[PDB]
């Protein structure tokens, strides 16, 4: 797919909300443990996607999130126009037990998940060289 | 320099801490406002930086921000072993007004330095993707 897009859903685990970030051409996934699922939450969660990859769209599951005006002004000013989330959970009860905190655990699972292979990590960053 | 050299300081603004990665071949940033200047803090921010990026050493200029047992666990687990903060910090002043938190403002300015030219957005990716 196109090199921009990516795919924003949170999902939930042990009372938490787990926001997860998908690169679609690639698989890559960045993903945060968040206090609630807030517009305020995914705002700054777009603004810093943002300014690390070049998101140019982004998609969602749950079209509701992208409403608040809150969300609305990160996309605006960012330049933002608008499955997986299993693999991941699996991955986070393989390692869960190695962790105290969910959030650790979350990053060991993007770890894992984004160096398994070409990999995700390869691949995102092919993808994105390629295109420039 | 190599492909997978990160530096790796906490510095202050407004009573609160920021830690500012620094992908020394490329100037690229990734930056997080955090509570408390703990080593916790340090060893789930390094966990991220590894799930994203291929982190194989990391640089400090507080060599004592490595010394906790919880920090050198991360390392240990990622594999990882062992000037800008102003220009940074320079950004953030000139984007505060548009944003009530910090941590707005530190993402807004991570977004401005990456994306500004190649940019250290576009290095990074082809400095990571050549070594593929
Ligand atoms: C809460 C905690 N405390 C820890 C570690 C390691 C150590 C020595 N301590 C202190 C300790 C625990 N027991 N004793 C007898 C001493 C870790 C950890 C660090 C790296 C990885 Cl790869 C996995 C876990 C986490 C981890 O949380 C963090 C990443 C710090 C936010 C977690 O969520 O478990
Ligand atoms: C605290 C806050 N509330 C906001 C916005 C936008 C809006 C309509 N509201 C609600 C509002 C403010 N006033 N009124 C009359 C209504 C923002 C913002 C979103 C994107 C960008 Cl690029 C810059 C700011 C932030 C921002 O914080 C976040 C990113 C949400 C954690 C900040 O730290 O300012």
């Amino acid at each position: 797919c196109s090199p921009g897009i990516w795919q924003l859903d949170c999902t939930h685990l042990e009372g938490k909300v787990i926001l997860v970030a998908v690169h679609v051409a690639s698989g890559y996934i960045e993903a945060e443990v968040i206090p609630a699922e807030t517009g305020q939450e995914t705002a700054h969660f777009l603004l810093k996607l943002a300014g690390r990859w070049p998101v140019k769209t982004v998609h969602t599951d749950n079209g509701s999130n992208f409403t608040s005006t809150t969300v609305k002004t990160a996309c605006w000013w960012a330049g933002i126009k608008q499955s997986m989330n299993k693999e991941l959970k699996k991955i986070i009860g393989q390692v869960r037990d190695q962790a105290e905190h969910l959030k650790t655990a979350v990053q060991m699972a993007v770890f894992i998940h984004n160096h398994k292979r070409y990999s995700a990590g390869e691949r995102i960053v092919d993808i994105i060289a390629t295109d420039i």
